[PDB]
Formats: structure tokens, sequence, C-alpha cells
């Protein structure tokens, strides 16, 4: 679809088979979500900001389906304000900004 | 123009008559940019991100040309990491995310 930004640009996705709301975001080089309990194996990382950073776990091969387009890659779970969908997963569901 | 998400979507703005590099940033409600010496008057302000919250100074009506596309609105100054434009800019230019 076509996405204005006059309101956060916010979609319904589907994740270890659940239902949430995540910002469409150009300027995040990865997906963040906010704190779920996904199964498998993860690692330790720190991501970056306006205001310093925050400790998440990073989880690889995940499944996520953005308005019935499907995507999968790093995925990020800590303690965000909002689930951020990034670049890594935006780039596959062939996601363009346009002017 | 299109621009994809491969890497990221880094433009040259103009503001103040000096040139800069941005990045177009659809999760950025406000358009925030890194110290420097903006003419006008100003008003201490507080915006949040991923890590908390920084402080910075608020300039409105300000002009800015982002790739050839003039805009004038609220730009925020402080010690932000990436020059981010925001969608209060993003929809003066007429952008949208599409897929
Ligand atoms: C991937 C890890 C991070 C998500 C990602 N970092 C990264 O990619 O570094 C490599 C990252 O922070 N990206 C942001 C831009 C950015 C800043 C610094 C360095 C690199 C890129 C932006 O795109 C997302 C952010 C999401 C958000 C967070 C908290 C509350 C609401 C929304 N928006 C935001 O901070 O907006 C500010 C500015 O306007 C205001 O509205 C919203 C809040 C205010």
């Amino acid at each position: 679809p076509q996405i204005t930004l006059w309101k956060r640009p916010l979609v319904t996705i589907k994740i270890g088979g659940q239902l949430k709301e995540a910002l469409l975001d150009t300027g995040a080089d990865d997906t963040v979500l906010e704190e779920m309990n996904l199964p498998g194996r993860w690692k330790p990382k720190m991501i970056g900001g306006i205001g310093g950073f925050i400790k998440v776990r990073q989880y690889d091969q995940i499944l996520i389906e953005i308005c019935g387009h499907k995507a999968i890659g790093t995925v990020l779970v800590g303690p965000t304000p909002v689930n951020i969908i990034g670049r890594n997963l935006l780039t596959q569901i062939g996601c363009t900004l346009n002017f």
C-alpha cells in the first residue's frame, strides 16, 4: 500500500504467532520490539539512538509478516518505548520512500 | 525520486545557507539536527528517543531544502548522533512510504 506520514506510520505485524502494532522506520538500521519472550537462542546487544543506548536480546532468522508481506531477519527485543520495524526488514517487503 | 532502503536514506539538505547530510526518518515525529549556529530566536525544549531524552534548541519556521524540495517548519538543534529529517518536514515535501 501507500502510507502517508501525517501520523506515525503504524501497522499491524505478526510475529511469534502474535499480532502487534509497529512503526515503519526508515531511520532505524534494525528492528526492535517491546519485551516479549520468544523461543530460541539469543545474543546480547546494545543499540543506540537519541538519548543513549539500551540493552536488547538479538534473535536471528525470525519470521515477521507486515501487512501481509513476509520478511525474515534479525529481531531485537528489549525495553524500547515502541515496536520499530527497521531497514533490515523493510528492504525485504520492497519498501521505498517516494517524493 | 524513489529511494530504497538497502543503505541509510541519507540526503543533502540546505539550512541557514549551509549544506549538510541528513537521514530521512519516518520514525521521527520531529526534525533534529546536530549543533549548528542557526539565525533566529529559539526556546529550550527536550525530546526523547530510544535511549532517553536530550536537551535541544527549538527553532520555528526555518527554511530548509531537502534534495531541492523546500520546507519551512520547526527544527530542533542539539546533541543528536545524526541529522534526522522527521515527519513534520517529510510531509511538506510530499514523502510517502510505499510497498
Ligand atoms: C535501530 C535502533 C534505533 C531504533 C535506531 N538507531 C539506529 O538505527 O542507529 C544505528 C534509532 O534510534 N532511530 C531513530 C533515528 C536515529 C537516531 C539516532 C541515531 C540513528 C538513527 C528513529 O528512526 C527511531 C526513533 C523511534 C522512537 C524512539 C523513542 C520514542 C518514539 C519513537 N525515533 C526518534 O528517535 O525520534 C525522535 C526524534 O523525533 C521524536 O519523535 C519520535 C521520538 C522523537
